[PDB]
DNA sequence: ATGTAGACTATAGTCGACA
DNA sequence: TTGTCGACTATAGTCTACA
C-alpha cells in the first residue's frame, strides 16, 4: 500500500476542502471524471503525473505550492 | 508535451547521471524496465506516482529531497 | 455530495531484438 | 550504453446509474 500515493491523494483532498470544491467542480476543472477523483481521495488509485497536473490546474495551485505541502505531510 | 512530466524526467535523469548508474542500474533497483526508463527520461513518458515512488527507491534518494530538486527546477529560468 | 459497481477504451509498463 | 520498434499484458481513466 503505497505511502507516497497515500500523501498525495491526501494534499489533493485537503487543498479541494480549503476552496470549498466538491469532486464534481474538481472533475469538470481537472477535465477528469468524478468517480476517478473519488477513485483517488478514497482508494488511493495510482494516477499519472500528467493526471496529478490536470488537478494542481482544477485546484488552482501551483505546482511549487502543491509539492510544499506535499513535503510538510511526508515529514511529519 | 507535459511541463511537469517533463520536470519530473529531467530531475530523475539529473539524479542518476550524479550518483553514477546506468539506466539498467536503476532499472534493477526501481524494479522497473530499462527500456520504460529510457522511455520516461528520453521521451517524457507518462509515468504514474507508484512508478516515480519505485524509482526514488531505486535512486536512493528521499521524496522530500527529490521534490525539494524538483520545486528548484520549476522555479527557473 | 460521495463511493461503489461493471464494462469498456487508452495507455502504462514488459519483453526480445537489434542499431 | 542507450534508444527504438512492435507485440504483449496490466491497469489508468470513462461513463452510466444508484444508494
Ligand atoms: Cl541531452
Amino acid at each position: 500500500e503505497s505511502f507516497l500515493l497515500s500523501k498525495v491523494s491526501f494534499v489533493i483532498k485537503k487543498i479541494r476542502l480549503e476552496k470549498g470544491m466538491t469532486q464534481e467542480d474538481l472533475a469538470y476543472k481537472s477535465n477528469l471524471d468524478r468517480t476517478y477523483i473519488s477513485g483517488i481521495e478514497r482508494n488511493s488509485r495510482n494516477l499519472t503525473i500528467k493526471s496529478l497536473e490536470l488537478i494542481m490546474k482544477g485546484l488552482e495551485v501551483s505546482d511549487v505550492v502543491f509539492f510544499e505541502m506535499l513535503i510538510k505531510e511526508i515529514l511529519k
